[PDB]
């Protein structure tokens, strides 16, 4: 599946973010040198591309970008993935919150330090969380049904 | 979204399946008024169209329908519903199972009877079951959780998810 880029690769600083867009089939990685825990990293609209975050970050936003590989050092808030596909993500550090959307064929590899990751999922399939390797499938159906003894729905892992 | 047609607006019985196929913009419902508990229903590419199945059957498929509504009297085992959208399905009798999977905007209308049907979901959004109050034309509206949260539980050696 095809990413449409929106003008040349760049990487660049705009406000706090560090904008990484329109990187197609480099066989160099992109790599982050800079930035704090101040910055949010916004990766988008790329293909089979390596991104290295080496800077620990406040949190990294990855969109449209398809069978991209992501090395990153690790968050103060979360990871927010969204409509990709054939993600691998590795963390370095510590990754407190990831969430995927929309998206398929996601590898999440932890860290030591991060094995606590929380993910939410929403509209996304073949994801695994992986253990330095253990790979565990996120489930991606779910059953429902209606406690009339306490008028709500109840849901569980299928 | 424009349903991708595939023939004749058809209802046809195919072995022990009735197909109900390429309704696009009826101006009056199609009606299914035969079949037993040893018959399947598949409908496939149908929008803006009330559908109306008056027997109990085994089951039913529903596939790539776009603004659809649907009566049905129950089934023995389950109604599937894929790849669809704007879809609104009500029952009168007993369904003990629905699936739900890469669908939107589905409004499903129980029975007093069939309170209890246990859905399946997922890749799908915007799902809501609806409860028979105690007047007719009241409905207790109650929507389906769509994300999920998954924690590494490293005392047990598993994944744990639930409701967000």
């Amino acid at each position: 599946r095809q990413v449409v880029t929106n003008g040349s690769p760049k990487v660049e600083l705009q406000k706090d973010t560090y904008l990484v867009e329109n990187h197609v089939n480099c066989a160099d990685p992109i790599t982050l040198s800079e930035g704090s825990i101040k910055n949010k990293v916004s990766v988008r609209c790329s293909q089979n591309s390596r991104i290295i975050v080496e800077q620990k970050v406040n949190s990294i936003f990855i969109e449209n970008c398809v069978g991209c590989i992501f090395l990153v050092n690790g968050v103060i808030s979360s990871i927010e993935i969204v409509n990709c596909d054939d993600i691998k993500l590795q963390m370095t550090g510590i990754v407190p919150t990831i969430s995927l959307d929309k998206s398929n064929k996601v590898n999440i590899y932890t860290s030591k330090e991060g094995k606590n990751v929380e993910v939410y999922s929403s509209k996304s399939s073949e994801m695994n969380l992986l253990f330095p390797w253990k790979e565990l499938a996120i489930p991606e159906q779910f059953v429902t049904k209606y406690n009339e003894s306490k008028g709500k729905l109840e849901s569980m892992v299928s």
